[PDB]
């Protein structure tokens, strides 16, 4: 009840977008792959994405998933969404990881309801995070 089960695990390079200089930067400040989970909170029926660098366990994404999140499959292997502070981009090691992770995210959202392109307006202007923390 006060614990979270992993419903999905994917390996990915976690990026964050820099609005002012219009480029993607590695989340946490260092290149490298992360292990990214979608966690379901058994008691509260909420979901969270948690990504940690494989090398040193640095937490580079810890993001509540709100009803209505805009999850953009920009390419077969690069998917984007945002929270109140940052715009994330997951560059998956493989189309298979990406398909699994996107599928799990879309299911969670149903329950709740130069190689890399920039985030579109629907992502940049997503206010779904505003339905939380109030």
């Amino acid at each position: 009840a006060m614990s979270e089960q992993s419903i999905c695990q994917a390996r990915a390079a976690v990026m964050v977008y820099d609005d002012a200089n219009k480029k993607w930067v590695p989340a946490g400040g260092s290149t490298g792959f992360s292990r990214v989970h979608i966690y379901h909170h058994t008691g509260n029926n909420t979901f969270r994405v948690v990504g940690r660098k494989i090398q040193d366990h640095q937490v580079v994404i810890n993001c509540a998933i709100p009803k209505g999140l805009k999850y953009n499959q920009a390419t077969q292997t690069f998917h984007q969404w945002r929270d109140a502070r940052q715009v994330y981009g997951l560059n998956f090691g493989s189309k298979e990881d990406a398909n699994v992770f996107a599928s799990a995210m879309m299911h969670a959202l149903e329950v709740l309801g130069e190689h890399l392109p920039p985030p579109p307006m629907e992502v940049l202007m997503d206010k779904s995070f505003a339905s939380l923390e109030s």
